């Protein structure tokens, strides 16, 4: 018996991996964060980020939550909002697709279309969100917030208090490795803090996809984000406020037809049909595993479904046109 | 620690609805079957059919599950059958959810799409999958088995054993009226069985759509339906095996609007937004308090998301056209 559907958070439960484990002779596990009832790891950002704003005096009941996003986030934040009584202004590039507006306005987001820009550009929907929200503080009597994802460090919290206590817990104190890509970093380094505050000795794993700069930074030193990616969700450019202080132990950099090879065999193997950042994030945990050798517990994340991106992950034409692995059911 | 997608059936939360509680003064909550992997309520017959099967040695490894479906039957069934190295053969009505038609070919499921036709029609496709089964069976030395959901029981069963305990046991015994909706009868069915079995004196209603016959049969004893619901997954026109020896304590119509006004205020007051089917269930959970009274605890089921109807049930042009509400904040 819970209050409400933000009582459903979290606790979401680890799922072995079957492929992935008989490869390396390890026990690997991705945690079902699509379980979450806004389908997505990003619920628990969205609740912290939220409730932050809620004990601070930041938002009152009819208050608007402002973010720049085109994914997960806008689902996650509206979600919440509603439950607790909020609103969101969701911005977005016009040119996203029908889709990703249609699912945000769905759950009652006020869209506000942008022409699309790069991260440079004042104008850009992540960095544009902030001055909106300082504009509506100014005429919304129960106030305006910016979520500022990448950089609210109560994203990170969420996972240092949430994520890895639960990956402990359900490991009974088990765990050797963890592993995640990266979009805010809230996930990878939140986990990073609350695993190693348990046991110094784990392992903690970067997977990061092409067109992303982390691997490259975090390897040589060097400042470049090569190639590009059809996943989404993840591929960071910068060293957010939620990644500060946060070294790995070990990085792999995998290419698309890697994830896909993994994601697509997960559907025909396994019944778990799942986004692109789960395929990245179960070669990481591969790639790991194998680097620390048989015998040892490995724990990723398995972000959310893949539903949402049947009209190019899933879609024949378009992976055909991108030259990536097309899933064999669907030729 | 769980061995594959299975593990995470069920055990599903229940959510407080607080607008249809403070509206009765009782403790009103929704069971969030959306929160199953396969996002519906027919995860659960769909694992108890094929594992049935299973049993009796029916299938092994490269075998097929055969299903005529409205649409999570099937996906219940494909995610299941992947995980457990089974094709699935899945006849639809080309009338369906595109969303539905969208996940089963995502999942892998073999679609077969066939005209939507009444169930004296011996080409409506339950009884077409039915034969299918059956010419199936010739060639598949793995086996070939009729899923047959609407007259299978051990889809009654799965609710007997684990959705019913389930409340039950999350209820601490408190529980004093059970309310749901019936395309097969296996949900209400068997959960009411469940729950009386620990408590006979629990009260149970059936929530009925227009153009279904059964709250005709109960109230009047004749199978009669009139008028027509855009809900799926629910509206059942003759006493399936599922719901054989079943009696309603209370039976209630819900026409389309009564269910579409609870749904599209879930969504802005709870952050809730699901299917069709919810809207009747929490109208028929609200009708089912006022019956008993004050103080009393109602139980009613959440079986899927809204966004696996977006295309229909939230679209404004369709809504207009059937006469139907539309949603406030699609403008």
């Amino acid at each position: 018996m819970f209050n409400s559907v933000l009582d459903t958070i979290g606790n979401t439960p680890l799922i072995r991996l079957s492929k992935a484990s008989e490869l390396t002779g390890c026990d690997i596990y991705g945690k079902a964060e699509f379980l979450n009832p806004g389908q997505s790891v990003k619920d628990r950002a969205a609740l912290y980020i939220i409730r932050d704003a809620e004990k601070r005096g930041l938002l009152r009941p009819g208050g608007v939550i402002v973010e720049g996003t085109a994914g997960n986030t806008g689902i996650g934040l509206t979600m919440v909002a509603k439950a607790l009584g909020y609103r969101t202004a969701i911005v977005i590039p016009e040119t996203a697709s029908q889709e990703k507006k249609d699912a945000l306005r769905l759950l009652g987001a006020e869209l506000i279309e942008v022409p699309a820009a790069p991260y440079r550009n004042p104008n850009n929907a992540v960095r544009l969100s902030g001055r909106l929200a300082e504009q509506l503080a100014k005429t919304e009597p129960n106030g305006a917030i910016w979520a500022n994802q990448f950089d609210n460090t109560v994203n990170r919290q969420a996972h240092i208090e949430t994520t890895a206590q639960e990956i402990w817990r359900d490991t009974s104190d088990q765990i050797d490795g963890f592993v995640a890509a990266v979009g805010s970093g809230g996930t990878l380094a939140g986990t990073a803090i609350g695993l190693k505050e348990r046991n110094h000795n784990i392992k903690i794993a970067l997977a990061d996809p092409h067109g992303a700069a982390l691997h490259a930074f975090y390897t040589t030193g060097e400042l470049k984000a090569e190639g590009d990616s059809i996943t989404e969700g993840i591929g960071q450019g910068r060293i957010t406020a939620n990644l500060e202080g946060f070294t790995p132990d070990f990085s792999y950099q995998i290419p698309d037809a890697e994830a896909l090879d993994i994601l697509f065999a997960l559907v025909e193997e396994e019944g778990l049909c799942l986004g692109g950042s789960s395929g990245i994030n179960i070669a990481g945990a591969i790639r790991l595993a194998k680097d620390l050798g048989p015998g040892h517990t490995i724990v990723t994340v398995l972000c959310d479904y893949g539903n949402r991106y049947q009209s190019k992950l899933f879609n024949p034409a378009f992976l055909r046109g991108k030259s990536l692995p097309v899933p064999r059911w669907l030729e």
